Formats: C-alpha cells, structure tokens, sequence
C-alpha cells in the first residue's frame, strides 16, 4: 500500500516509481496510458525531459512499442541530441535463455555512470525493452538515487566521502571527487565507480578505504536510494545519468531479453569534467 | 456529465473537450482563465505546445481578446516560428450572414490537413476566434484525431488501410499513404484527403475504393475520433495538423463569423514529405 | 483560511502565495520541497520559467541554499541567459543591524521595474536569501501585479491611465505609457515609475496629475494586486520583472540582511522599448 500525489495536466496517469516487492524509494515515476493504444511519442518529449529531471528516472509502462531501432532513432533525435557511438544511436543489448558468460565475465554490474570515459558524458538514457518474454531470476538493471543516498550519511561517513575521490582505469583514465556537485544544476551528487588494481581512492587514510566502501554501499543499496528494475515488453525507460548511478543484480539463471538504449546529450553537450587529458 | 481528471499547476482550469451535445471525444482539451480578466498571453507558450502536442486540440474560452491581427501576429512570433504566406502571418475567414458562395463553391468542406501541396508543412493551427455573435445552423469546423480513428478499424479495415494510398491534385501534385508515422514523433497517423477525377487510390484494387472510403470515414467521423466546433468570441483554438485532419460541417444558412487563422512551422520547419518534386 | 487548487506533477508542494497576515493577492505561488533535503536545482529550469511566467511570482522555501554566489551563478547560466553587469552577474545587497542610509539615502523604495535606462530589460529577477536571521519591522521587498491593478481600475480611473505617459530621469532619460502591452505576450500591463522635478505625465491636463498618482497608487498597493515579502534564510525568488513593479516597504529599524540577485533576460534578449536613444 501507497498514497497516489500526481495529477497530470498530460494524458497519462502518474504514480510513484514502486518496485516489485512494494518497496517505493524517494525518487522514480510511473506514467501509464491515458488513452486506449496511446504511444510513448504521444508525449511531449520537452515534459519527459522535466520529469526525468526532477524523479530522476521515469519509467513509461503500456504504451505501444516503437516498431523498430530506426523508429527508436527518429524519436530520440526530435527527443534532444543523440550522443552518437560508431554503431550509430542504439545500442543493442540482447541475452538469450542460459547462456553462458564465455566462463570468463562476471555475472553483476556494480554502480557506476555512463562516460566516465568518454570525451563527453550524456544526461539521458533512454531504454527501450523491445522483448522481455518470461519472467527471470535476478538480473534486473538497477539505478541509484546519489542525492537520496546523502541523505542517509551521518556526519563521519559524509565527513570521510567529502575527503574521498575516486581514480579510475579500463587505456582511458578517469578521475571525480566522490562527492560532487551536479554539473548544470548545482545540487549535490556523488560521482562513485564501485570495485567488484583499477579502483584507487584518493584524500583519505588507505586503511580507511575499507569504511568508505561499506558506508557508500551502504546508502546507495538501501530501499530509498535505491531501485531494481523487472524489465517488461515495451517499457520505455529514461534515466538521469547525472544523478544516478546504474547497474545490475547478479543472476543465476538469465532469461531472454532484448534492450535498446540511445544516449542523448546534456544541453548544451557536456564536456567530461573527469576525464584524464594531461 | 462526465468525469474531471485535470488539475493544472498553471492558473487555469482545464477539463475535457466536449461538444455542444455533451459528447467527449478521446482528445482534445478545454482550458479556462483562473483568474478573473486574464489573457491568453498570461500563460505559458512552450506549456501550450505541449499540451497541444498530446491532446492534439486545445480550446481556449473565456480568456480576454487579441485587440486585432497585428496584436495575434506578435503574439505567433513569440509562440514558435510563423509559417509566413504572401499575405503575411493572418489569414482572415469573415462570413457574412447568409451569403451565397457565388452559387459555384461547395458548401461543405472534406477532411485533410494544412501544406498538403506546400514546400513545408505547418506543425499547428492558431485560430483566434474575433466575432461570432449569433448562434449559426451547421457549418461548424470539425476535426478529427487520426489516432483515434485507427483504434476504431477492425482486422481488415486496417489491412485495407495499410496497403492504401492517396494521389492528390489541385497545378500541384502530393502522395501519401493512408497510414503513416507522425512526421517528428513516430506514432502511428493517417494522411487522408477526402473527396466531395483529382483523387486516385493505389495499392489497392479499385473495386474496393468504396470500402476504403466508406471505412475511413466510419473511423474518422465516429464521436470517439470526431470534434465539430461551434465558434463563440474569442475563443482561442490551437490545433495538431500532423495528427489531426479538419474540415467543415454542412450549412444551410451560413451566419455572421470571423476567424482569424496562423500557422505554426513545426521545430525545425518540416519538409513536405509528400509533395511531388519530380 | 484559504483553499488549495495545486497538484503538480513535480515533486514539490505547490500553494497560493500568501503574506504573513494571510492576506493572498490575485498572483504569486508558493513551493516547498517534495522530498527530504531537496535542492532548488533538482527541479526543471524550463518548468520554473512557464510557472514565473504565469504567476509572475515565485516563492521557493525550505530548499537547500545556493553554497556561494559562484554557485548561484553557474545555476543561473543553466536557468538562462544571464543579463551580465560590470560586476557579473550577481549584486550582493547585504544589510546591517541597525546601519543608517548615511543620512540622506530614503528609507522606502517607489513601485518601478529593472531595466528601465538600460539597453535591454531583463525578464527575471532570481533573488536568493543567503541569511535573513532575526525577524525585522518593515522593509519587506514588494511586488504588484499590474493586470491585477488594472481589474481594479473603474471607467474613468483606465480612460484616465490610457491617456497618460511617464517621462523619467535620473544622465539616462526614459520613456513609457503608463498602460502598456507586454513586451512579448500582450497582454495588458502596467508601466510605471512611481515618485516618493525628475518625474512628468503626459497626455494629461497637469492637474489631473494628483488624480492619476491617487488611483494607479490605490490599485497597485491593493491586497488583491500587491504583496509584501518576508524574507528567510534560502528563500529563491523568482519574478517577472516584464509584468510585475517592485519596490521596498518602509523600515524604522533595519535587520539583518543578505539577498543575491541575478537577472535573466528575455528570450531573445529584449532591446529597451522605452530608452530615449535621440
Ligand atoms: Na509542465
């Protein structure tokens, strides 16, 4: 059980973002059809880019599908710019029933942000399930709420994140204050890459690296800051790269499943303020 | 009656679109002045779009007038980007009660969509209502949502409608198929142009133009697809082009009106698709 | 007592704007954080800007502060375009305890608007309260809506302001009717300067000249179109300088005090209509 606040002015019907244990963390959004067979593009994108802002992450559920990655294309280009790779806009993100990680790759993704890398670093993701037919075990894509997990700091483990900073390698290298501020909007954020070598942590006692780690993990993986998504067909998805940080839970069986994503730029495109250039 | 399921965060109160006759199509959207005197130029233009972009049809009534053409024109230009003809921003629609059309003009007018034969194609209508003071008999403008009508085909209807496509003359040329994408927002549409030697069908054999035709005016003048709009002074009227067609009701003893009509370029202008170049 | 028509679809808690006596005037709103610790940053810009221009004012209380003006700043230049002064871009108005206007500095400030002997006007006024600590007696900022005054107005009171004109100087000369049309939506507003030999009216016998101070006087400091800000620790203000006059409330003993203000021009830039440039 949950209280219901929104009421758009849009045709669509809001609710808070709740996961599929009835766990409701302090951010996220549902919007649902308003009309019979409505399409997510029915929408207007300007307002979905308001609303993904603000909760963070929206997830649209029950809209008719995009027939195809073109169509997905052509909507994320009028959606804002496209942050485009060398395949082009989407990635493709497609797993079949039991199969195996070659024995070699792991079978979770800890947080982290999108462009850490990269010479410059989208705002969005947006995701596209174009098939999610059975229900699996584990696996979900999990996001983060940074300023929810500040909120449940105490003084001395806030203390110590604001002392800390990350020092990143893949070679690319990447280099943030674990606490920061939103790069356009100000507000405080964390910037994190969690370890599962390449992970230093700078500004503190190496012997506290231990204590950051745990109280990090702590405050991004608890219920308010923290949401698994159960992938379903056509779930459109947009995610605040800037103030998330997103991963996967770990899994036994994977299911088949089949994603998109397009990336699209902040506005204006943001220049990586992390990447090692020197 | 009917239910009311909007509450603005702009000042104004905003319920569902109905006709004179109570019926409430499945678009469209009445917005009102929360305020006693206010003006339309009080509210928000990029909210309006939006708005305008979901619900396709927005009815503005009660809100204090544009002071005369010039006055709407600024206005526009504020508004988004004028689509300019030779005569400039405003077309002026004035009628005189009872006038004959010089016994030649049909009075009636088909469903279709603004920039058919144009280089680019205007995204909105702007009508400011400037005078409509007797109640009239027919002659309403009426309006049709696309999407709407294609949730009202059946199995074969839609099959028929997939394979079909208009061939339009005025001298100008445009072809289109009878469904196809929204031109910047990927949902399924239709682009029809109804007749009353100048409209051809392809696709399609042409013993089953009649049921092409009969079955797309079924959807398309069905109460849930179909707005007719009876003009009082003042009203504000923005209407979606790339989703909706228009036309006109039938009149026998046509009244004393005046409309004041712009055109909105979609943004970035949009090139006519379906102009022939060749 | 007072009833609330507000539901965003943002996580904020939207109400009408009241003045410590209760008093509401027919504009303004206030919004509060929709979640813990919330920053005035989290919420959308682009959304802000609709709201300021529609309720003209906004009051944003109990979010988390702007660190710095070096902070503000950088939120400001994502909000829009800042108006830059040879200073930058925020003017530090910081009071003492007590602190006497040198002897000959007034201790009130006119109804008037930003901009007035500038090149160009800016549309926003952002003030952030950095520190309001103890509660004063009197010199509240003060704002009035000028289509509210103009609701107020009887037959001869308007037939009275439309034939006036200020001319005003300070060297900088400008000049405006005092019933202009906004700058960019057109509406009716109110261009004034008010006096505690440098202020003339046109258009007008001189003698009518006590007549037309009394009246705009009466409508522009009446409840429904004027209201009075206490200031706190955080306060964002956002208002809209192209549709509202503001001024300052006398003071016998000045409080403490810091506010920050930043201006934001209109889109584009608006070249000042009222300069005199011969
Ligand atoms: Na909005």
């Amino acid at each position: 059980g949950h209280m219901n606040a929104y009421l758009s002015d849009q045709p669509v019907r809001l609710s808070p973002l709740r996961d599929e244990q009835g766990n409701q963390p302090r951010f996220g959004l549902l919007l649902e059809p308003g009309r019979p067979g409505m399409h997510v593009g029915e929408l207007p994108a300007q307002w979905l880019k308001g609303l993904a802002r603000s909760h963070h992450l929206l997830l649209l559920r029950g809209f008719a599908a995009f027939a195809d990655a073109e169509s997905l294309t052509r909507y994320c280009h009028d959606f804002g710019e496209v942050m485009l790779w060398p395949f082009g806009a989407v990635l493709e993100l497609v797993e079949q029933e039991g199969a195996e990680d070659h024995i070699f790759a792991n079978n979770y993704v800890p947080l982290h942000w999108d462009g850490m890398y990269l010479e410059t670093v989208p705002e969005f993701q947006v995701f596209h399930c174009v098939d999610a037919p059975g229900d699996s075990d584990g696996g979900r894509t999990t996001f983060s709420s940074t300023p929810a997990a500040l909120q449940l700091a105490d003084s001395s483990e806030l203390e110590l994140w604001r002392r800390a900073s990350g020092r990143y390698q893949r070679s690319s290298r990447s280099a943030a204050p674990i606490v920061e501020r939103h790069p356009r909007r100000e507000f405080p954020i964390l910037r994190f890459c969690e370890p599962p070598s390449e992970f230093h942590y700078d500004g503190i006692a190496p012997e506290q690296r231990g204590e950051l780690l745990a109280s990090l993990r702590r405050c991004l993986y608890h219920p308010q800051a923290h949401y698994a998504h159960r992938w379903r067909s056509d779930d459109l998805v947009i995610a605040d790269n800037l103030t998330l940080l997103h991963g996967r839970e770990a899994f036994a069986h994977r299911a088949p499943r089949h994603l998109r994503r397009v990336h699209i730029h902040a506005e204006p495109a943001l220049r990586n303020p992390h990447l090692q250039r020197d």
